[PDB]
């Protein structure tokens, strides 16, 4: 299905390359011939072509082709560069966490995790969605995307709905919901 086969090209190119013999570039690209070639080794009926369409079809844009190369688009667990189209449009964003962390975040604004980047998105229900990764109690906090530009702040297009930056001052935080 489609579907197993994403979760595992997810897997490879945010997470596990090099176990599959693939080396992904600064900004995260693979070849994606060897990717199919990778892919095989547990789906061996995958083709190039099916890798290209479920790229095409992917409902959160997880996926980035480029010529012969292709990356995940976000969410990735060692060190990536990814310099993604900015968002210069939206005014809001949302970012979904667990209660627990609003002490920290009111004091301290809300920073990423493993370094690199925060990960914000335009829908109220993915930001929901993304905090009960996390726990029951999720709050999803409401921020004002143009404060944060106005700090110097650039955020990028990672996904359909991901957006990232590299850091939310606590200034920027207009509402809990
Ligand atoms: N044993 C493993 N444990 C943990 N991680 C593993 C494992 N093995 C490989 N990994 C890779 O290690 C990364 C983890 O961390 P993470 O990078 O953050 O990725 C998240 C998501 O990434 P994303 O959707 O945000 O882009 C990514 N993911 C989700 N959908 C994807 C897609 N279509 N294509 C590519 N990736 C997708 O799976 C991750 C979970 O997310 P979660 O939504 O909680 O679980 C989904 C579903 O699995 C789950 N569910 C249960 N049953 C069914 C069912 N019958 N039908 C459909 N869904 C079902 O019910 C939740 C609702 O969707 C990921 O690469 C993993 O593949
Ligand atoms: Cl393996
Ligand atoms: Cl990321
Ligand atoms: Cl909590
Ligand atoms: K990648
Ligand atoms: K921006």
């Amino acid at each position: 299905s489609r579907f197993k086969v994403s979760k595992l090209m997810a897997y490879i190119l945010r997470h596990s390359p090099w176990e599959f013999g693939l080396e992904p570039d600064e900004e995260g690209f693979v070849s994606i011939e060897e990717l199919v070639n990778a892919v095989r080794k547990v789906y061996p009926w995958v083709t190039e072509e099916y890798i290209r369409e479920i790229v095409e079809r992917d409902e959160k844009g997880r996926y980035e082709i480029r010529g012969n190369k292709i990356r995940a688009r976000y969410g990735h667990s060692y060190p990536v560069i990814l310099r993604h189209e900015e968002d210069k449009e939206s005014k809001v964003l949302y970012h979904g966490t667990v209660r627990r962390n609003l002490k920290g975040i009111m004091r301290e604004g809300i920073k990423p995790m493993k370094r690199q980047y925060v990960h914000l998105s335009i829908n109220y229900e993915d930001a929901y969605n993304t905090g009960m990764r996390h726990g029951e109690d999720v709050v999803v906090l409401i921020i004002d995307a143009e404060c944060l530009r106005n700090k110097g702040y650039k955020i990028l297009k990672a996904g359909k709905k991901v957006r990232i930056v590299k850091h939310v001052p606590v200034d920027c935080i207009s509402g809990i919901l």
